[PDB]
Formats: structure tokens, C-alpha cells, sequence
């Protein structure tokens, strides 16, 4: 007799068996009023404004093709389509695949001058259907598919010199994205930039694949490890429609500023502004200086001009530059102006128009809360996403600000659904007549369509009610968002409660940790992971805690940590977990700790810190000492370790000092070997550096996995074991 | 109450008693008095400070080792010890004039050197270094250069190779004067086409980009180091020409395909024996070599090739046995399986193929120790038929019938495991008895035979150990398929029968293994037994050695089967013991132990609730081609590549669902590499099993570093108190 009364809970069978599906709703605006969906396989254009969805390309047509699709990139003249296959992961963003091109019009592949194999990225022309592609660090291009391929670079190198791709630094740190091509608006130019990694030393490690190869192997890397030789960067301009099959190609460098020059920099954003201006953001190895350029094309001269009266220096006092690199511009559609999201006199971001002549700008925003994201810009209206609302840092929503008239601002999101909705994401159309919302939480996520004309609804896209429905007798967690105010200053904190949740009881207590900086761990977004199993199965109370460092809730909270890692944002989290057991409903006995990453040193740091707060502590892929990550990251935040910089700080910020207090602990540690991102390295150090102070430890290294640790049998091996370690630390039986 | 504790064994609490000596001539011995050394008379027993402590205050270094020339004229100091592999280092070296007492500073030995030694007569010195053979006929003179083919990691002249250290000569060296200096005999290694191992070594803190370490390496099937073997003329050396040296091709035999050379033994002033054996390891040849005064030359009548080879399995022990020659050179004593598979020394005369047994039984030789004019002395596992028993032996030479034990019954309660050495002529000898009691050595004359003196009893030892609870041992056998096989227990302190304890396999299983002998420990395992009051048993099934071809040739091309299957049985005749709680049964080991433990765990048995593995072998495609080829063929389709196929660690992963592993292992492991382990550690990440696993940064097969060895027996320890349910 259980009176159809909630007795299931989120297992952890269900977070890795997948048991509870969070259906999304993804689409591609391609002109715009249309965009396009897989409904079964099948892609189907769908028009915004009516519903009525005419079958773009049914499942079937391909894969008689005989390979299995990757991915598909429609020509923006809808007369092509990039067919992408035999998909090999590499980095972050990079990979390589063979492409076939398919013909709308004529149905047809296209047999003649084919797209090699292995090619490593691959891209439209944003109108009509010029390709350019890079393929042996080399940068091709065809006016037509069925075409020869014009030559454009001829310099490229294996892990030396790359032409139009990143190198692993750039693809991580700066572009969070392989391609370094960049087209002009009607296609006629294509920008891109050349990468020299000459000097570069290379981390090497063991990839030991399938048990078949007899000889592990081992990969070596180009990658700059904090004060190492970085890569240098040249930038072109070639013009497309004055190639030829008799001469090679020209391409028209445009040289980083005086200020530049005069030491290790990085080209840290590329814009167009019009068919014929682009603008190039520079950025000093010290990141806290950086230079915006525009260039104009002149006519007669075939060359490239930026005006040292157009430069536009962006610097800051009290930290670096940018949340983790300098806001990219939005042009007017002249391009003689733009907006840009900058710290504004009281360190809060905030969008800055700027003219293209003068120095000053205008702040259009402004209040004691940041703007995320510019996402769109027409004529008359600027859309952006903040954290204004209810002055919640974690919260998320579309504005629309009226370019005449500042004082006219219009929350979009805000009240469409507030108590299921405070996270908002949005896909603008081609030019923002309609939009797509997506609500992430803290209810469960909701797809809406929207006309812009005159901010109404069109359809709810996808609602989740399958899941709902699913949820019903599930005894799932409840979150707690809200601050603890510490010298005076709001800091958030989350909790996944357990159901059910009492506040008499003294429940165990997971403190997940990221902590980075510009990190936000407290948010109202809805998530069904490793935390929803802990709270739900376990009983379990996971908590995290966005204390000095984080991000979104200005400059005096993010850059306290400047030059200082390891340091605020760890002694905040050990205060969190005590401000916690203040609130009456947490065992003290049972505080453990765990991150991934940056969150990995941040736990181990803390493990080793001597507070007596914690009992235990899962430390994943964790950085152990800032000379072993790369430098764009490190350094931004750490200065050059060397004795006239930083290297005191370098030094005293490594968790193998710390060793000796890892006695009063017990510590899982957890790294992949294949891992490129946060080397193995770091954690054999670790474990090096406990063995020789006689500290016993729970380690778990991953054959051939990287920072991800995300193949499905080796994600669902982890979790297990961690949940296992975490069980038996907080005595769960 | 007090018991032996993991402290006590990690920290040695508890330490046996070594009286090491090296003989010096045929009646004297020189022994190290902690901050001295003396040269002690084997006859009278006196001594005289040979070397003060705080002569070498003034070196300012280290002093790792030393070494005296035959003649005592001169002394090599070693220092700037900087290990390699298992028996391979670099050092510095300077000589110090005894008869001036002074420190040679003329054309000095240079530093990482790779290795040394005196000629056995006089003071002559054969260095090697960066891969090349030096000799210096005078200690303060300009060195002679013998060979100028040297480079690293791809041609060694006069040292070995990875492959040839660790499986073949068990030394770095591979030099080998004459008896009396004329000739410096050595080998040479090309490794150009072998493949090279390639691993992260990580090192200190401050190192911030990994190094690679890469070595060649033959794993099994892939191409092999090919050698070379030379003699060049100590006595002739010129200055102004360079040295000449002539070479000893492998017989035609062996030059048809792959071969190693596997023994270098000299018989006379003018005579060197060569054992060369077959890339398939059943077929080996002895050449015996004559130098040639008129030609200049050296000569291998064919007439005089001794063959050995094997139907049932590979040549050897380990490898082909040494030959022992009398004094004349024209007759030589070596021990070869006999027609029942059994071990024995067999009598050659070098020019007739058909040798005469003069040892017989179901027992084995373990080894010729000494050969004089009227006596052969052996040890051997013949005493009360037990395997892991060894005991000194003369054989009358006039007479085999009139065999004499003479460490048998010097104390039979106490001695049962025993290791020689003899004086330079054999005149007198130490004992060394390893157990079952706690060790003892002895000097005796072998004139009359009689026991000079007590050298070191471990009295002090003896009398710790009254105040803590120690294990015993029980040493006995069982029988399968009517057939001896032996085990070991360590028995907690008190044991009662009547009681269920917990039992821990301790395994290595290899081929001719033996984990069941009368040897007194102190161990992991006193531990266990002594505190934590579990059971560690060993057992040597199928392959183990020293009890004849029969049972260590049953596993022959199949690695990973009897062996495996008959610790499986030894745990189920053992819970059938009546004192084993067999809901709390453990297995574990290294090396071929890990393998081993890692099969068994894998097999589905039922037997065994948990193991651990430190650095097993988990597919031998992945070890080095001369120890798994002897065993396992080659890896190809023509020859065995099915059962190495079969026999993989990696293929049992979804039976690990079964039990709770422990699987460890240094990352900077150049004999079984990590990619053993990652390869396991894949495999049950794959089909979903979890475990336990620890690697350990920069550590090798040892695993040996102090905080390392202190690290990993701990873990092991929790991990196995844990399996137990011992608090
Ligand atoms: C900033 C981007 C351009 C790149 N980037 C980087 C920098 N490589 C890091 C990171 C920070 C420190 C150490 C290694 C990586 C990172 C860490 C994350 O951790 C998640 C958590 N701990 O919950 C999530 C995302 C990111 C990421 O996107
Ligand atoms: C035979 C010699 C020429 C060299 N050698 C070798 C060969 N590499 C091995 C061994 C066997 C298989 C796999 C890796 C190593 C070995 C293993 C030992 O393990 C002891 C235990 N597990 O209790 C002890 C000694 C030895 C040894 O001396
Ligand atoms: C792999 C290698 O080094 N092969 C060489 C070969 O090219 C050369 O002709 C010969 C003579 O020195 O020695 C061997
Ligand atoms: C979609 O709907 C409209 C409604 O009038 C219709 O005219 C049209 O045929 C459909 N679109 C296309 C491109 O077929
Ligand atoms: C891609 O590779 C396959 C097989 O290796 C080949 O048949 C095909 O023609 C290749 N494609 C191109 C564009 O070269
Ligand atoms: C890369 O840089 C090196 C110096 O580090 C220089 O010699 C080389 O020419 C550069 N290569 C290119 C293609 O720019
Ligand atoms: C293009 O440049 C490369 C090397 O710079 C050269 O080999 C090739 O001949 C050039 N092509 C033309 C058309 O000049
Ligand atoms: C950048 O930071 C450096 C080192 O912290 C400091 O000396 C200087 O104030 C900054 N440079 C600029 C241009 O603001
Ligand atoms: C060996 O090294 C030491 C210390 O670096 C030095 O004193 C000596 O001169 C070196 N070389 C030779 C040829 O002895
Ligand atoms: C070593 O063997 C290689 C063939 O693999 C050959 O190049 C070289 O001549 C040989 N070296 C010596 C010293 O014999
Ligand atoms: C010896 O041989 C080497 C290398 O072949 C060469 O330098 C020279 O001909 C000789 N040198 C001496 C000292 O005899
Ligand atoms: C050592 O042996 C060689 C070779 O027979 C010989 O020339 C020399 O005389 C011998 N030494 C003595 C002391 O007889
Ligand atoms: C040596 O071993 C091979 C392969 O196992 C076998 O075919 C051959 O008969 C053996 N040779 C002898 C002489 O027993």
C-alpha cells in the first residue's frame, strides 16, 4: 500500500544509463524567417512565422553514400551542402574529417576535385558558396565546388607553422575554436591568421591505443607551458575574386600595432565590420594592455590601412583585460561605430559605444550587474543577455535596449515564466526578425519562437513534458540558490537539497568546486548529473560556493584574485563549507570536497590547506603547479614566473608543498593520460609529492583519456568510482 | 606481547646479519667492519687494517665501492653511482697506489664510466665508456682505445644492451680477460633496427616539461640486437697503431638465422669457450676456441662444437649452463638435463661429443661451485628429496661413488638452505645458510674439512625475536595427477588448527620459479602472519623448477594456462586444509606473480575474493623478445601467435566483475612497461568493472625508492585488511 506516494529516486544507473533524457531543440537559421531541424534523421526547413515544415533533405538520401554522416553544412545560397564524414577528434574544438559536397539543385555528389581527406576545417563563404578549407596547414579555396582548388598558402608545416587553424594554445585560450579563416561579409576577402611554433616546446606523453600496437606511442605537442617560448602570429587578407590558376595567390599582411610589436603579443579577436573594414584586437603576453586596430582596404593601393587614429587601447588597472580575453565589437551596418561590452568605472561590464574616431565611449547599460553577451544588433534595438534581473548574478535574461533612446530598456525573458524560467540563451534570425529563446532552468528546460516585430510568442518548440511526466514519482532533489554576505559583500552559493529535505538533520555534505576565475558555480540552471544521484540516492547535500574570483558580478569580486591563485578563491571555499555547517544542517564530520580542472587544485589545495573542515576529496584532472598549464590561461592571471615578475607566487602555490597535510585527509586523485589540456604531469606530481611524505591516497589514472575523461565506458568508470569513495568516506552504505 | 609489525619490516626494525667477504687470495679474505676494512687469514683468523675508514676523509666524495688489483699493488674507487637497469650504472673512478699510498692523478679513468675491471692477475685495467673498450696496462698511464664504434644506445662494445643485460648475462659487462690478462675477450651489440620503448619520465617538481626516456627494447617477435664477439691482444698494444682485433664468428649454425650468444667461459691461457643459442631457444652450441701463434688468429674446429638442445622445451635453466674446465683445458664439467628430464653434471672431453653423467637421481644440480684436482664440489636439492633444500657436495673425481655431504648435517634443524664460496684454489670455504633458521656462516679448511669458526650466528638477532610473536613456516607437498608438489605456509603466531583464517597466494609462478624453499624471511609476509595473523602461502605447480624437465617444461608455448590453473588448486586443496576461512582467500604477486594473480582472478574460479598485481605482464606480445620467446615461440601465425592471442590478461576483463583488484605499477618501468598495466586498466574500464589501482611516478620494476617501497605496502596492506575485514 504505497498510495502512489514518490519511493523512486535519481540513481546513479540513471545518470549514466542516460534514463532521464532532456530533449533540446537545435536549429540553424539559414535565411531570415527559416531555419532548420532533424526531425527523424530527416532535416526539414521550417518556416518561423506559419509552423509549416517542407522536408529539406529526407534520412534516406545519403548513406547509400556509404559512410556514416557526421555532420551537414548547408551553402548560404542553399544550393550545396557540406556533407561531413570519417570524423576524427583532436583538441577542444579541432578535428579532422573527409567531406563530400552535395549538389541541391541537381542532385547529385559532386565527383571531381573533391575535398581531400583529413581535411581540417572546412567553411562557406557567408553568401553564395565559396569554400575555404585547410588541409596540411595549408589554406585552399574554390569559387565553385566542382572547381579546382586555388592555393593560398604555401608555407604550412606539421606542428610548426599553421595557416588558417589555431595551434593547441590559440584553439584552448584565445579563439576557443579551430578556424582561424574569417570571410568578409559578401565573401570577397577571406582574413586569417598564421601561427609559428617554431620554439614552441612540446609536451610529450604515452598513447598506448587499442592493445593491438605492440610499441606505445608517443605524442608530442607544441605547447607553452607558463613563461615557455609562446607562438607568434602573423594576419592576412587575400581577395577571392582576384585569384588565379597562373599566379598564386596574394595575400596582404596587416602588422600588429608599435605597441604590440615590442614584445610577445597575441591576436585575440578578429571582426569584420564591412565588406571592405575588419577590425583586430592585439593583446600583450601581460594581458592586462590591448589594442583594438581597424583597417580599411584601399581601393587603388590593393593594401590594407589601420588608421592610428581608429586604434582603440582597452587596459586594466587592476587585473587583465576581458572576462578570459577582450569583448568582441559590434559594427553599425556602415561600421563607422560599434558596441562592446567593457568594465565600466565601478568594475562592472557594461556595453560601451564607441565611434570609430573618438577615444571615449558611452556606456548604454549600467547598475551594479553585467552584461554576458551582445547578441544582436538591427537599426533600432540592441539585444543583449544580463544578470539584472532580481539582481541575481546566476540568472540570465534577453534585453532589448533602444538605441535612440537609453533609458528604454525592455526585459524579453523576464516574465514570460518566471518561476520555471531565469535562464535564458537566444538564437537570433538572419537579421533578428524572429528568435528563439532557450529557458535552461531552474525548471526544466523550455524552447520558445519569437517575432521580434513586436515581441509576441509564435510556438513552443520543445516543453519537455516527456520528462515532466517521467519526474512525477521520482523523489528528485530541490535547488537552494541564494548569498552569504562576508566583509560586507554578497557571495552566492547552491545547494542540491536532498528530498525531503530537513533542516533538524545533519546531512553529509559534497562541496563541487570550479572556483576559477570568472567562474560561476551558483546559478538557476536546471541539471540532471552526478550532484541530482548524490542528493536524490545518497542523501547527499551537494554545495557550491562562487567566492572571490568568480565571474559576472564585477571586476572587485573577479580580479581580487589577481596574481594570487591559490589563494581567496581557495580560503572562500573553506569558509563556504563553515558558513554551511553555521546554517544548522550539516555534519561537520562529513565535509568532503571535489572539482575537476582548476576545481581539481582548488580541492587539493584546500585538502592540503590544515583547515580540519574537510574529511575527504576527489580531485579530477586537477592543476598542481601553474608552470605546467599553458600560458594565455596561466599567465593572465599569474604574471611570467620568474623572479622579476612572479615567481615567488609560481612557487607558492603548488599543491606538493602542501603534501604534509594530507595526513588528516583522504584524497582520491584521478587524471587520464592522454590528457593534453591538464598534463598528467600534474597529478604524477601529486602523487610524487605525497609518496614522499608517506601520505596514503586513492589514485585512478585513465589509459588514453583526456581532460574530458568522456568516453562512455571510461565516464560511466569514474563516476562509479568516485560515488563509491564518496559512500564509503561518508559511511552511506 | 608485541607482534612484527608493517613498521618493523619497512623501517628493518629487525635485520639479518650478511659476513659478506671477498676473497683475496686463496687464504684471505678482506671484510668490511662497518668503518673499516679488514683483510682477515682464513687460517688463524687475525687480521690486519687493510683500509682506514678516514683515509678517503680527504676524497671529499662518496666512496660507493672499491676494488683491489690481484696483486693488492693498487685500489679502483668507485663513486658518482648513478644506477641504470638491474645491474647496469655509470661512476667515476680514481686508483690509489698502496705501495705509496697516493692517489693516482695521471691520465685519470674518466668520469661515466660504465664499467671496470682489474685483469685477474696483475694490475691491468679494461674500462668501458661512452660504449667503447679502454685498457690501461699501468694505472698512472694513457689509456690504449680499443674499439672506435661505440655510440650510444646503438652499438656497445664490451657492455650489453637492455635486452642482453637483463635476460642473457644478468650484467652489464660483457668484457672477459683471459686467466692471466693476456687476452681481453668481449662482445659487442648492435641495436640499430631494434625498436625503442618510449615512456614519460616526469623527475622533480621543477622540471617542467616531461622528458622522454626511450630504449631499445625487443619486445617479443620484433627485431633483435645482433652481436659480435672479439679478442684482442692485452700484451701487444701499440701507441702509434691502433689496436687489432680479431674476431670469433657464431658457428654456422647459428649465423643461418637470429642467435645470441649466451656464455663466454675461458678454458686455458690460450682456449675460450663460446655457448651460442638459436633465436628459437632449443638448440644452443659450444665452440671451444684455440688462439694461433703463426696465423694470429683464433680457430673453432667444428669437430669441437658441443651441441645441447631440447624436444620437450627450451636449452637451460634460464639459459644454457657454464661450462667447468679442468685445469688442462682438454675436459670440461657442465650440468645438462639427463634422459629422465633431471639435471646433472655431465663430464665432457672437448674433442669427444658423447659426455658421461656422473650425478643421477630425481634431484637436481643447482650448480658447480668448485673444481680442483681430485674433487668436484656441488650444490644440490638431493638431500630427503626436497627441492627447496640446498646443500654442498664433493664428488671424488677417481671415484663418483664416493659422494660426500658436507653441510647436510652440520645442522639439520637449523640448516637446510645453503650457498658457498670458496678460496682462490679452493683451499678453504664459507658457508652461508639461509634457513630454515636464522642465517649462519661458517669457514671451514676443505683439507680435513673441518669448521674453522662460527664468522657470523645473528645471536643479537636471536635475541629480539624471543620478545615478539613471530611466524613459523610449514614446508610440505601435495600430490596431484600423482605427482610431488611443494608449498609454504606462513603461519600466524599460535596457530590453531581448529581456527579459520584468512589465506593470501602469494605468487610468481614463472618458469623455473621456486617459491617454496627452507629460506628464513623477514617479510610482507612475517607481517601478515605476525600481526594481521593471515596465512601467506606459496606454491610452485606447474613450471616451477629444480624438480626435472617434466614439471618445468609443462608449460612450454603455453604461458598463462597450467601454471595458472594449478595455483587455482593449490588454494582449493588448501581451503580443503580445515584452518583456511576460504570466504576470505587473496592472491597476489609481480612481475609474472602479477600476470599470474591477474589469470587467476580472471579464471572465474570462485576461489578468491580479491588480488593485487604490481606490475604484471598482462600480454607477452608486450615483453622482451628473449625471456618470452624462450617460453612462448614467436608471436606469428606460423608459430604461436594463437596462444598469444589466448593468453592475455586483458581478454579475462569481464570476469574481474568477480572480485576486488589492485593493480599498481611505476611509471617509469623499463623491464614491464606501464602499457601492460594501462592496457588492464583499459579492458575493465571497457566492460565496466571496477578496482583499485595505483601507479607510482618514476618508479621502476622495483618499485624500490624508500618512500615508494613504504608507499606500496602500505596501500597493500589497507587494501588487504580491508578484503579481510580486519580493523
Ligand atoms: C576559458 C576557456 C577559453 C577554456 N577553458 C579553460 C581553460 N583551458 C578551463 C580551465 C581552467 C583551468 C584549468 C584548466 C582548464 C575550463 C575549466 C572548466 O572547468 C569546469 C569545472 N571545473 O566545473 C570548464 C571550462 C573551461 C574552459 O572552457
Ligand atoms: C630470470 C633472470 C634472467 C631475470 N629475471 C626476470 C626476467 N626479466 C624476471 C621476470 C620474469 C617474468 C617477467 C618479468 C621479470 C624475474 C622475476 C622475479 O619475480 C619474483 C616474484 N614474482 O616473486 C624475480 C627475478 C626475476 C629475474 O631475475
Ligand atoms: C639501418 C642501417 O643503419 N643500415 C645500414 C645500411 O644502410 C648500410 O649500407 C650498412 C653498411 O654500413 O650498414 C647498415
Ligand atoms: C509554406 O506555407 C505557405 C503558406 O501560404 C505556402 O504558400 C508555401 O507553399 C509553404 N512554403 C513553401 C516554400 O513551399
Ligand atoms: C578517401 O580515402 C579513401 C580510402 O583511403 C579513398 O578511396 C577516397 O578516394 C579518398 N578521398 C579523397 C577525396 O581523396
Ligand atoms: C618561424 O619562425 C622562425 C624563427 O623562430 C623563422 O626562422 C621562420 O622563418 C618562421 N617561419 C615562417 C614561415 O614564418
Ligand atoms: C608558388 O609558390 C611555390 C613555393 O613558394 C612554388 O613552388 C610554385 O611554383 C609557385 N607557383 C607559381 C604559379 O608561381
Ligand atoms: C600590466 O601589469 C604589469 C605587471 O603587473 C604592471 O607593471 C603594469 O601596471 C601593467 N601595464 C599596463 C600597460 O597597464
Ligand atoms: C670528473 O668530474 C669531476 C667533477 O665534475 C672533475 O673534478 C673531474 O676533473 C672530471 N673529469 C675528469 C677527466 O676526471
Ligand atoms: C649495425 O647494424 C646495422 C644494420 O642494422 C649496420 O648499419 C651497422 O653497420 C652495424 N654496426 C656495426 C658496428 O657493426
Ligand atoms: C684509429 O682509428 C680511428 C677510427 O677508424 C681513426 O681516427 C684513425 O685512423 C686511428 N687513430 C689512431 C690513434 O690510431
Ligand atoms: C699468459 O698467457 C700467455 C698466452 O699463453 C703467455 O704468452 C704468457 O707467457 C702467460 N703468462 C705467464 C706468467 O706465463
Ligand atoms: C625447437 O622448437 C621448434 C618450435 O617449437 C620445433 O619445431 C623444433 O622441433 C624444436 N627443435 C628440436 C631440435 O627439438
Amino acid at each position: 500500500h504505497h498510495h502512489h506516494h514518490s519511493r523512486k529516486t535519481y540513481t546513479l544507473t540513471d545518470y549514466l544509463k542516460n534514463t532521464y533524457r532532456l530533449k533540446l531543440y537545435s536549429l540553424r537559421w539559414i535565411s531570415d524567417h527559416e531555419y532548420l531541424y532533424k526531425q527523424e534523421n530527416n532535416i526539414l526547413v521550417f518556416n518561423a512565422e506559419y509552423g509549416n515544415s517542407s522536408v529539406f533533405l529526407e534520412n534516406s538520401t545519403f548513406d547509400e553514400f556509404g559512410h556514416s554522416i557526421n555532420d551537414y553544412s548547408i551553402s548560404p545560397d542553399g544550393q550545396f551542402i557540406l556533407l561531413e564524414y570519417n570524423y576524427v577528434k583532436q583538441w577542444r574544438h579541432s578535428y579532422t574529417a573527409s567531406y563530400d559536397i552535395y549538389d541541391l539543385n541537381k542532385r547529385q555528389l559532386i565527383t571531381e576535385e573533391r575535398i581531400p581527406n583529413n581535411t581540417q576545417w572546412v567553411t562557406w563563404s557567408p553568401v553564395g558558396h565559396k569554400l575555404a578549407y585547410v588541409w596540411n596547414n595549408d589554406i585552399y579555396v574554390k569559387i565553385e565546388p566542382n572547381l579546382p582548388s586555388y592555393r593560398i598558402t604555401w608555407t604550412g608545416k606539421e606542428d610548426i607553422i599553421y595557416n588558417g587553424i589555431t595551434d593547441w594554445v590559440y584553439e584552448e585560450e584565445v579563439f576557443s575554436a579551430y578556424s582561424a579563416l574569417w570571410w568578409s561579409p559578401n565573401g570577397t576577402f577571406l582574413a586569417y591568421a598564421q601561427f609559428n611554433d617554431t620554439e614552441v616546446p612540446l609536451i610529450e606523453y604515452s598513447f598506448y591505443s587499442d592493445e593491438s600496437l605492440q610499441y606505445p606511442k608517443t605524442v608530442r605537442v607544441p605547447y607553452p607551458k607558463a613563461g615557455a617560448v609562446n607562438p607568434t602570429v602573423k594576419f592576412f587578407v587575400v581577395n577571392t575574386d582576384s585569384l588565379s590558376s597562373v599566379t598564386n595567390a596574394t595575400s596582404i599582411q596587416i602588422t600588429a600595432p608599435a605597441s604590440m610589436l615590442i614584445g610577445d603579443h597575441y591576436l585575440c579577436d578578429v571582426t569584420w565590420a564591412t565588406q571592405e573594414r575588419i577590425s583586430l584586437q592585439w593583446l600583450r603576453r601581460i594581458q592586462n594592455y590591448s589594442v583594438m586596430d581597424i583597417c580599411d582596404y584601399d581601393e587603388s593601393s590593393g593594401r590594407w590601412n589601420c588608421l592610428v587614429a581608429r586604434q582603440h587601447i582597452e587596459m586594466s588597472t587592476t587585473g587583465w583585460v576581458g572576462r578570459f580575453r577582450p569583448s568582441e565589437p559590434h559594427f553599425t551596418l556602415d561600421g563607422n561605430s560599434f558596441y562592446k561590452i567593457i568594465s565600466n568605472e565601478e568594475g562592472y561590464r557594461h556595453i560601451c559605444y564607441f565611434q570609430i574616431d573618438k577615444k571615449d565611449c558611452t556606456f548604454i547599460t549600467k547598475g551594479t550587474w553585467e552584461v554576458i553577451g551582445i547578441e544582436a544588433l538591427t537599426s533600432d534595438y540592441l539585444y543583449y543577455i544580463s544578470n539584472e534581473y532580481k539582481g541575481m548574478p546566476g540568472g540570465r535574461n534577453l534585453y532589448k535596449i533602444q538605441l535612440s533612446d537609453y533609458t528604454k530598456v525592455t526585459c524579453l525573458s523576464c516574465e514570460l515564466n518566471p518561476e520555471r524560467c531565469q535562464y535564458y540563451s537566444v538564437s537570433f534570425s538572419k537579421e533578428a526578425k524572429y528568435y528563439q529563446l532557450r529557458c535552461s532552468g531552474p525548471g526544466l528546460p523550455l524552447y520558445t519562437l519569437h517575432s521580434s516585430v513586436n515581441d509576441k510568442g509564435l510556438r513552443v518548440l520543445e516543453d519537455n513534458s516527456a520528462l515532466d511526466k517521467m519526474l512525477q514519482n521520482v523523489q528528485m532533489p530541490s535547488k537552494k540558490l541564494d548569498f552569504i554576505i562576508l566583509n560586507e559583500t554578497k557571495f552566492w552559493y547552491q545547494m542540491i537539497l536532498p528530498p525531503h529535505f530537513d533542516k533538524s538533520k545533519k546531512y553529509p555534505l559534497l562541496l563541487d568546486v570550479y572556483a576559477g576565475p570568472c567562474s560561476q558555480k551558483a546559478d538557476t540552471v536546471f541539471r540532471l548529473n552526478w550532484a541530482t544521484y548524490l542528493a536524490s540516492t545518497e542523501n547527499i547535500i551537494v554545495a557550491s560556493f562562487d567566492g572571490r574570483g568568480s565571474g559576472y558580478q564585477g571586476d572587485k569580486i573577479m580580479h581580487a584574485i589577481n596574481r594570487r591563485l591559490g589563494t581567496f578563491e581557495v580560503e572562500d571555499q573553506i569558509e563556504a563549507a563553515r558558513q554551511f555547517s553555521k546554517m544548522g544542517f550539516v555534519d561537520n564530520k562529513r565535509i568532503a570536497i571535489w572539482g575537476w580542472s582548476y576545481g581539481g587544485y582548488v580541492t587539493s589545495m584546500v585538502l592540503g590547506s590544515g583547515s580540519g573542515v574537510f574529511k575527504c576529496g576527489i580531485a579530477v584532472a586537477p592543476v598542481s603547479r601553474w608552470e605546467y598549464y599553458d600560458s594565455v590561461y596561466t599567465e593572465r592571471y599569474m604574471g611570467l614566473p620568474t623572479p622579476e615578475d612572479n615567481l615567488d607566487h609560481y612557487r607558492n602555490s603548488t599543491v606538493m608543498s602542501r603534501a604534509e597535510n594530507f595526513k588528516q585527509v583522504e584524497y582520491l586523485l584521478i587524471h587520464g593520460t592522454a590528457d593534453d589540456n591538464v598534463h598528467f604531469q600534474q597529478s604524477a606530481q601529486i602523487s610524487k609529492a605525497l609518496v614522499d611524505v608517506g601520505v596514503d591516497f586513492q589514485a585512478m589514472w585513465y589509459t588514453d583519456e583526456d581532460h574530458g575523461i568522456a568516453s562512455s565506458t571510461a565516464h560511466q568508470h569514474i563516476y562509479t568510482h568516485m560515488s563509491h569513495f564518496i559512500k564509503q568516506c561518508f559511511s552511506l552504505p
